[PDB]
């Protein structure tokens, strides 16, 4: 404990030896407390082209603006045995066609020169060019090999930002989980890593085709706060598939950063509290998505075991039950994984039958308490895959004029328009703001083409931003391109779509269908309102307002792609 965190604490104390004090009025009960020292904007391009939404509070309010300090109990021995056996088996299946390996300074740099979230000289782009930086990384690296840590400290402020060296060492040991697609559907059977929002609907419809009960989609209440040290230890078992230096490097990240956290927090009363804890996910973990998917996969298989009566009690797992659990995993494990879609803490399960709905003992004792339902109330499942929520979306089964079947993602249009009106960060030029507006417009044309208001606004934004300006943004992002959007649509929805047998390209946007008008209004369309009919009729005037602001550039008119504007 203090042997593992003291060095980190000792170093921070010394760097602020003039302001250190063991404050007696600290709000921490479940976080160990050590001491203290002394210490959204609106996108105008999108907003000017979505004027009807200026008076919709669900849109406008999105742009305005005690669970971490909690303690989950040690699971019963029967639960701990259920997890350990499932986790050992799960790492084995994930590793059958994948090779754990170290990630490199070289591939780590290709991310810093591509402006990706690293959780980190002025910027990360500077420090990587300097060899003095890497001389410090080696200091720490060598420390980790000697079972010690000095500078890997989390900074509470959405992400816990670290010194660039700690973000590499984490990427070095565990990045393979991310970049080698361990949670791909092909590899993990439950996962959807890299699948893309145009595949999730088809994936849920394939789960629907299985024989069984309702589809269950129970959200966990603060998943990250509910991660036990037993979960963290089952996650560490990935090191059993590793070797040499990699194994030592990964074991250290697990032992010294994950299973013992050190965090520097702000407190207005403004001191920097230095707190520590062994459990929870926290933030700061670059493989949070992957390890959440892993632990959720494990929890959901055990819940499936409980519904099938593979075991009677969580209090003590009997050895006859132990072999039965192992025999279940080996004979039907893969079949039960294929009955799920799991994205981090998010899941959809189509179990063998509806006993799953009241199989709650293991799930509650693992600490994965369901959101907004009494602890022992049975889960309410969905009878129709087109109603199940997943990754903040639902999915419509749309029919093209020619009988081919699109499965399309959808959410409340107020949520889509409200997010596109927001920019994160400072120092945006007009040109940068317009290129972000164009990324949203191209995303809408690819994913939400079936919503009347989003096709029209997306065409208006692409008409209002210079044709050749590149979309920017500080799973799959096929809208991030200057290629023609009809061509990308044909690639994504027809050519590369493994659920479409007939590969005949579409030759115009008018051959690409909308939802029914009533279904469009149900999902938030303003089609039918006077404000929307004025907006639509006078759209060239809004486009010209934004063209005048940006100035004398090469623009294309995309509105004639819509039949009504086509003269
Ligand atoms: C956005 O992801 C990251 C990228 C880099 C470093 C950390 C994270 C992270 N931490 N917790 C969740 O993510
Ligand atoms: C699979 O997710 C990632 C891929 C790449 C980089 C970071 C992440 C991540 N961040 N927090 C969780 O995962
Ligand atoms: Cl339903
Ligand atoms: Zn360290
Ligand atoms: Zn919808």
């Amino acid at each position: 404990n203090l042997d593992i965190i003291g060095k980190r604490i000792e170093k921070i104390k010394q760097e602020h030896e003039t302001s250190w004090h063991y404050d007696q009025d600290h709000p921490y009960k479940t976080w160990a407390y050590h001491g203290s020292y002394e210490t959204s904007m609106v996108n105008g391009v999108v907003r000017l082209l979505t004027k009807p939404w200026d008076i919709i509070p669900m849109v406008t309010q999105m742009a305005m603006t005690e669970k971490v300090d909690t303690r989950t109990q040690e699971p019963k021995e029967g639960t701990k045995k259920l997890m350990k056996i499932t986790a050992e088996w799960l790492w084995k299946e994930l590793g059958k066609k994948k090779t754990p390996r170290m990630c490199t300074r070289e591939e780590f740099t290709r991310k810093v020169r591509s402006n990706a979230a690293l959780g980190a000289w002025k910027s990360a782009r500077e420090a990587v060019e300097d060899s003095g930086f890497w001389e410090l990384v080696d200091k720490e690296r060598n420390l980790h090999l000697e079972g010690k840590c000095e500078t890997c400290v989390y900074n509470m402020m959405a992400i816990w930002y670290m010194w660039l060296g700690a973000r590499f060492l984490e990427f070095e040991a565990l990045g393979f989980l991310n970049e080698d697609h361990w949670f791909s559907r092909e590899n993990s059977l439950s996962g959807v890593e890299g699948e893309g929002l145009h595949k999730l609907g088809y994936i849920l419809r394939d789960v629907s085709k299985k024989e069984g009960g309702a589809m269950y989609a129970d959200d966990t209440a603060g998943w990250d706060t509910r991660i036990t040290l037993e979960d963290l230890k089952n996650e560490e078992m990935v090191t059993n598939h590793m070797e040499g230096e990699h194994k030592k490097l990964a074991e250290a990240i697990f032992k010294l950063t994950y299973q013992n956290k050190v965090v520097r927090v702000q407190r207005p009363t403004t001191v920097m509290d230095i707190i520590s804890r062994r459990d929870q996910r926290g933030s700061g973990q670059v493989v949070t998505y992957g390890l959440n998917t892993f632990t959720n996969m494990e929890a959901q298989l055990i819940r499936q075991m409980e519904g099938e009566g593979v075991f009677k009690s969580i209090q003590h797992l009997t050895v006859t039950e132990e072999i039965a659990v192992k025999n279940w995993l080996v004979r039907v494990g893969r079949e039960r994984l294929s009955r799920m879609a799991i994205s981090g803490d998010d899941c959809v399960v189509k179990p063998l039958d509806d006993r799953f709905a009241s199989a709650l003992t293991a799930l509650n004792d693992m600490g994965k308490v369901r959101k907004d339902i009494q602890q022992w109330e049975p889960s309410r499942g969905w009878n129709d895959w087109t109603q199940v929520p997943f990754c903040s979306h639902h999915f419509h089964e749309l029919i093209m004029k020619d009988g081919r079947v699109l499965v399309v993602p959808c959410r409340n249009q107020d949520e889509l328009i409200g997010r596109a009106r927001i920019s994160q960060g400072a120092g945006w030029s007009l040109r940068e703001t317009a290129c972000l507006g164009k990324s949203y417009a191209q995303m809408w044309s690819l994913m939400y083409f079936h919503r009347r208001d989003l096709r029209l606004a997306a065409n208006a934004i692409c008409s209002a931003v210079p044709s050749h300006w590149v979309p920017t943004s500080r799973a799959t992002h096929e809208w991030m391109t200057t290629e023609d959007m009809l061509t990308v649509w044909n690639r994504v929805w027809i050519q590369e779509n493994p659920w479409m047998e007939d590969k005949t390209p579409v030759e115009s946007w008018e051959e690409i269908p909308y939802l029914g008008k009533r279904e469009d209004q149900w999902c938030g369309s303003l089609i039918g309102l006077t404000s929307r009919a004025t907006w639509a009729k006078n759209i060239q005037t809004a486009i010209n307002q934004v063209r005048s602001l940006i100035g004398n550039e090469e623009y294309t008119d995309y509105m004639p792609s819509m039949k009504r504007f086509r003269r």
